[PDB]
């Protein structure tokens, strides 16, 4: 609950991932911070928000590419949870919630 | 504060009706000392401003914003413009950027 996430650019995109998108966060180092999607059920699938050290603004900010889900042949838009957190950290945001959709 | 800058931004085209959210990442600004004008070089020199509370002002490090309407609802093809972060103070700039309106 150390960090937070204060908007985001999007909050739904192709499972294919490869979406750029704007998140408006609390302080964050950008050496010891990563965005992760994940599914909260006994399979625990995760994927990363791609990007780099550069990428994160004024430390208050992070422009990113999304993962792409597990499934591409999904028949109705699937919701995941997306999360900031310190590398193998164990401090994390708040988990807001981001849709994936077919093809 | 020392220059304004736009590092960089979410859209740089949407709707001549405007109501479309930019997201801008800026050097340090100052909530109620900014403002994000859209203008051109123009006789006319036609000028609007991204509208959004103070509260849309992020960290003094951004700027979430929706577009205003351009003067030409009836444009034939998609027009161009810059849009440069201003101060309502000094009124000193930031490097003028691209937007592009498209019409209906």
């Amino acid at each position: 609950s150390n960090l937070k996430i204060s908007r985001m650019d999007k909050t739904a995109g192709s499972v294919r991932g490869g979406d750029e998108v704007y998140l408006l966060c609390d302080k964050v180092q950008k050496d010891d911070i990563e965005v992760r999607f994940y599914e909260d059920d006994e399979n625990g699938w995760q994927a990363f928000g791609d990007f780099s050290p550069t990428d994160v603004h004024k430390q208050y900010a992070i422009v990113f590419r999304t993962p792409p889900y597990h499934k591409m042949k999904i028949e109705r838009p699937v919701t995941v949870f997306l999360q900031l957190k310190r590398k193998r950290g164990g401090d994390v945001s708040d988990s807001k919630q981001f849709t994936y959709y077919p093809l």
